[PDB]
C-alpha cells in the first residue's frame, strides 16, 4: 500500500501539481517542502518523462 | 544511505554507464538487471537533466545504505 513522493523546485510546484493532479492519482502534497504523493509507480519511466517535456526535473523522488 | 542506484532499460544501459561515469563515482553494475550504483546524490536534477538530453529516462533512481 506504498506511496510515491516527487519533491521538486518551489518554482515547479505549482504546474508539478497541476500535472500529477489532472494525470495520476494525487493524495498530498506539502508545499512548503515541495513535496507531493501519488500512488505508487513501480516504474519512474512515465512521471519522469511526462515532467521533463514540461521543463520540471524533480529533486527527488522515492517510495515509501 | 550511503549510495544511488540508477536503473534503466537494457536499451539505455550503455549510454547511462557512460554519462554516470563520467560525472560520478561510477562503482558497482548490474547489466542484467539495469542497475549502475554511484555515490549518494542528494539531488537528482542533474542527473535526471542530463539523461533526459540523452531521451533517457530511468526505470528507477534510488538512495540506499550500502
Amino acid at each position: 500500500s506504498d506511496t510515491t513522493i516527487v519533491t521538486v523546485d518551489h518554482k515547479d510546484f505549482d504546474r508539478t501539481e497541476k500535472y500529477l493532479a489532472e494525470h495520476f492519482q494525487l493524495q498530498n502534497v506539502d508545499k512548503a517542502d515541495g513535496h507531493l504523493m501519488i500512488n505508487a509507480q513501480k516504474n519512474y519511466q512515465v512521471i519522469l518523462k511526462a515532467l521533463s517535456e514540461l521543463d520540471i526535473y524533480p529533486k527527488y523522488i522515492e517510495t515509501r
